[PDB]
């Protein structure tokens, strides 16, 4: 299989929701139903430059040589800062110092998961390969986003994650890794006849209750919640049944970073799992970093010591489209920089 | 080299004329004059991933391939593709596919598509029964964000969707070489802030490309600049033609990037002293710059005009930001049923 050799992340401080209530920000209703406590906000930082600190941390504690990482895979949401620009090679250029071919990937909050099969099979692909990054990094500042308001029930983070995926060794073993796509729900994110082509565009800003409520009255509520309930479990079976491993045989559960109504509806009153045995309270102090939560999450239970030697984690990550993806992560040892 | 082109096709919306933008006032007469470009697709009402989608319908009828052996689907673009945190690969799916494998998007600038097309290759190559990948691009290139032919004095944007059909069990085109080059130090050349330090956090809100490079070029050099985008193109080229067991003079016909005149006579024709007769040129200047998807119209183009014949081979151009570059030898096995004489 292929390992987990470094991962690493780089969050602004935080701006936490009592801050974000008197700054009219956000309301009280909107703070309850989703419990958030904080996320993370930048100040003049951009996308790439907190992919590539991220990227600069991850690469130092896999101890892996510039010249192994054969692949480097930027995963983001939303505008990079410049247009008809790379900033997969800015990462590239700041962080790992090599020629190796570097891109985008995006899929949308499922970007990080996305990039990681497209790393599995590249690193796969060639008997000679060692590593690959994958980073992801988005800046969910005005004009164009309201990270309390464009996707109300999930709170936008700014931030960057790293990950170093490895052929020859690392701390940690990727045992499986599943992703399911239900491209029926395409047009629940987007303007336009749901079944139909999108209408003209929409830079700023981001506002995707609407389109969601349009998307429910055309295909029905019964439809939706369906599809979207059957993709999320084909994700969870497909990737605990390549790891041999029942939902029981995981000690933690890395979620997605959404609010406490999101998360009990999706996971919590459905799999009937407990807060405790998972990233909530992490996540609920960080905000959503889209494509990077589930590196965001392993990192913090991983450099925390909250997982030990012999223990399974279970990635879960969704985005829009929708795409579904699980891991199943084994810790073979604590790394030097955990606690 | 044992992958195959199994299907391409493109959707391009109807053309301006140069004649027409020089009369509305988006072309001057030098640079109608420098680029020597005569007409750019451009869309009315079609968004990016409906046109990509478009084309990759065509591209999967061609192939013959059913949509359950499409075991990956990359959708590669330059510019805003309508709406925020929204898959337009999933879209392309929905309506051209209609199954269930990974969708997503890769981006490289203009080397999209041959960026999509290495990251396909590998997925295909990574377990024994994987059958097929389509690869699609597309882009709406308007204003006020874009100016299609001022944005990046030199090109000129065109607004189209592309596909290809990539298998390894068969296709009427062999892939036998595919290279890509990465040169990140000159990632500075496309964005604001200084060429080493962090990006600036200010949005430039009408792009202009010339602005950042001569920014750029005050900094790092103007002969460091050149010198290393043409040296970046010639570890491409030659890559590729090495890889394929070739040399250029074994090449029939070259697909270019669709940029002017001026630029692919700097870059290409006085460089490589390769003839414009035997390139996309003629077929480029009349379609405009497809972003990542050059290479994919181009070849399309030769294909379906016939102009390619069975035992000839066909270099792949591509290039973008960052910088990266991508060469590509395709060898064509059989005219498809759908090409002319
Ligand atoms: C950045 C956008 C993104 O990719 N988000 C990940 C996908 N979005 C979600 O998973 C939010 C949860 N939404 C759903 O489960 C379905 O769309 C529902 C259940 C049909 C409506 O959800 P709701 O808005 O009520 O929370
Ligand atoms: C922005 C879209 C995109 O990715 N385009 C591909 C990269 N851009 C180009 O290749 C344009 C040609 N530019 C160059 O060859 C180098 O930047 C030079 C040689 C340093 C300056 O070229 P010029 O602008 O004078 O034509």
């Amino acid at each position: 299989d292929l390992y987990v050799a470094g991962c690493g992340v780089w969050l602004p401080p935080p701006v936490t929701t009592e801050q974000a209530l008197a700054a009219g920000h956000c309301d009280r209703r909107l703070a309850s139903s989703t419990r958030m406590l904080s996320v993370a906000v930048a100040d003049k930082e951009t996308p790439a430059e907190m992919a590539a600190l991220a990227a600069q941390t991850a690469l130092d504690r896999s101890g892996v040589a510039p010249a192994h990482v054969d692949l480097v895979l930027h995963a983001s949401l939303y505008f990079q800062g410049h247009h008809l620009w790379a900033p997969s090679s800015y990462v590239q250029r700041v962080a790992v110092g090599n020629r190796c071919p570097a891109m985008e990937v995006r899929q949308v909050s499922n970007g990080g998961m996305a990039a990681l099969e497209l790393a599995r099979a590249y690193l796969l692909a060639a008997p000679d390969r060692v590593a690959a990054l994958i980073t992801t990094g988005d800046r969910m500042h005005p004009p164009g986003f309201d990270r309390w308001s464009s996707d109300p029930g999930t709170v936008y983070a700014d931030g960057g994650t790293a990950l170093v995926l490895s052929r020859q060794g690392g701390f940690a073993r990727l045992r499986s890794l599943v992703t399911v796509s239900e491209p029926v729900l395409e047009g629940m994110h987007r303007g336009g006849h749901p079944f139909g082509p999108p209408s003209p565009e929409e830079q700023r800003a981001v506002d995707l209750d609407a389109h969601k409520r349009a998307y429910v009255a055309e295909a029905g509520s019964s439809f939706s919640v369906a599809r979207v309930s059957a993709g999320q479990e084909e994700a969870l079976t497909g990737a605990l049944e390549a790891a041999g491993a029942g939902l029981d045989d995981i000690s933690r559960v890395v979620l997605p970073h959404m609010g406490w109504r999101r998360l009990s509806a999706a996971y919590f009153n459905k799999w009937h799992i407990q807060p405790e045995r998972t990233t909530w309270e992490f996540g609920r102090r960080t905000g959503h970093l889209g494509g990077g939560d589930p590196i965001a999450g392993f990192d913090h239970l991983v450099g925390s010591g909250r997982l030990a030697p012999g223990e399974l984690c279970l990635l879960v990550s969704v985005g829009a489209g929708f795409s579904w993806s699980c891991a199943v992560v084994e810790l073979l040892e604590r790394p030097s920089w955990a606690a």
